[PDB]
């Protein structure tokens, strides 16, 4: 029968030459316990697979032609309003997005090859409300944005266990500024 192919994002696709078709390969994959299927013109497991949840949600798996990237989209029953989207590359980096009921981006979680991560949260308007960056060196950045799209809070943490906290007021200039450095030498 069929041949198994590994895919970025810890998934697998089964590829087998199509009989009742012509020059096509049939693809089947099981993803989060849902069966997806499609057909491809190539013999490496690239191509598009689709599925349908029992709530009639549509699931689309796209595998790029050289297998370096997979995209897993979950749509509402209309087949067009996004619910979620997971992109994973071969280098293990990935972007996961969650959308609200009308398809506006609600959360984004990025992971890089060095395993730094960036986590963004959006309001219902769809604008950036929060941003949190963790880095490989163990530094971290926190940003809170107000209703006016202005920065209102920032918190940087460095590898030497130091810190810098800042609050911003109605004017874009800093109003507070904690600066912690070597040991517990505050400011």
């Amino acid at each position: 029968n069929s041949v198994s192919v590994d895919l970025p994002g810890s998934m697998k696709v089964l590829v087998s030459k199509s009989s009742n078709a012509d020059g096509k390969y049939d693809l089947i994959a099981t993803v989060d316990a849902l069966e997806l299927s499609g057909t491809s013109d190539k013999n490496n497991g690239s191509g598009v697979l689709e599925g349908v949840k029992a709530d009639a949600s549509k699931v689309k798996l796209t595998i790029s032609d050289d297998l370096g990237q997979t995209t897993l989209e979950v749509f509402k029953s209309d087949g067009s309003t996004l619910v979620s989207k997971k992109v994973t590359s071969k280098d293990k980096s990935s972007t996961y997005e969650k959308f609200n009921e009308k398809g506006e981006l609600s959360e984004k979680y990025i992971t890089r090859a060095d395993k730094s991560s960036t986590y963004e949260k959006f309001n219902e308007k769809g604008e950036l409300s929060e941003k949190y960056i963790t880095r490989a060196d163990k530094s971290s950045t926190y940003e809170k944005f107000n209703e006016k799209g202005e920065l209102s809070e920032k918190y940087i943490t460095r590898a030497d266990k130091s810190s810098t906290y800042e609050k911003f007021n109605e004017k874009g200039e800093v109003s507070e500024k904690y600066i912690t450095r070597a040991d517990g030498t505050r400011l």
